């Protein structure tokens, strides 16, 4: 049996919870699935990754770009006041989520197109992100760790820059095989330049496009009918759309900020939320029991 009340990780004040009878039949299930039924499905940016250390905020994998050598203070200049305004129309309570779609189509398109225009080589990549002020989660070996120890598949879906995700991780040396990376990946010219980005985008709003694009991934593990998701955005929750079949799934979201504002929504719609939380230990206090 499960009871949250007995989990010290559970009892940190950035542990929001709407429904616990409800977690606890859903943990319950994990654990009765174990290893053999499990997979994780997650984002990247601000759920994996920190979004503030020491009273400044982290950088998304797009911001390790924007922030680096190889980028010009005008072209941050751009990059900035895009965001001032594309990111208003992000938290805009008025417009409804479809359609904020085509401005986050412009975003995106217009935010990548400045950083092509800045020329990053992909043989670059490495230093960039070893010089970056990018964070994982406090947790993270033992949360990749204890999953590629039990050959449990993760799900890493990010609306943010694969390559640098990748090299993120990979330095980290949390890049297993069990790890598979679904994200917006550069397209390089003959020179190893970065000239465009592959495959259809992902933004914030329609990872349901890439959840159901993703068939050849979820039919192989159709046994692995129990899922934790992990998201800080409500996007995030569309995440485990193409699941094959699904018996027992938990969804964690992270709440890093707009607290007052979202903390309702947040309750109502993640069965766990972690208010301003940079840790991954109500996760990997599930896995030690589910696994
Ligand atoms: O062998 S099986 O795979 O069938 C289930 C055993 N598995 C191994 C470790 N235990 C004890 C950790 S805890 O319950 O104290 O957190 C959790 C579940
Ligand atoms: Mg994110």
């Amino acid at each position: 049996a499960v009871h949250l009340k007995m989990m010290p990780e559970f009892q940190k004040s950035s542990v929001r919870i709407k429904n616990p009878t409800r977690v606890e039949e859903i943990i319950c299930g994990l654990i009765k699935g174990g290893a053999a039924k499990l997979q994780i499905i997650t984002d990247f940016d601000m759920t994996l990754s920190r979004f503030s250390y020491n009273g400044k905020r982290c950088p998304t994998c797009h911001n390790i770009i924007d922030n680096c050598k190889l980028v010009t203070d005008e072209c941050r200049r751009k990059l900035l006041q895009l965001k001032e305004q594309y990111y208003a129309i992000e938290v805009d309570p008025v417009l409804t989520v479809e359609e904020k779609f085509p401005y986050m189509v412009e975003w995106y398109t217009k935010s990548h197109g400045l950083l092509i225009e800045q020329g990053i080589p992909k043989a670059k990549l490495k230093e960039i992100v070893a010089d970056s002020d990018v964070m994982l989660k406090e947790g993270y070996e033992n949360f990749f760790g204890k999953l590629q120890q039990h050959g449990i598949p993760v799900f890493i879906f990010s609306a943010g820059i694969g390559d640098v995700l990748e090299e993120v991780i990979r330095q980290a040396g949390v890049y297993h095989s069990n790890v598979k990376v679904v994200s917006n990946f550069m397209d390089f010219d003959e020179n190893g330049v970065l000239k465009g980005f592959k495959g259809e985008l992902i933004h914030v709003f329609n990872k349901h496009d890439g959840a159901l694009k993703n068939t050849d991934y979820f039919s192989q593990l159709k046994d692995n009918s129990n899922i934790i998701l992990l998201g800080d955005s409500q996007g995030d929750l569309r995440m485990a759309d193409g699941v094959a079949n699904v018996e027992h799934i938990l969804k964690i979201g992270y709440l890093n900020d707009r607290v007052d504002e979202l903390l309702e929504k947040y309750m109502d719609s993640y069965d766990i939320v972690l208010v301003k939380e940079e840790s991954l230990e109500v996760v990997n206090s599930i896995l030690q029991k589910t696994l």
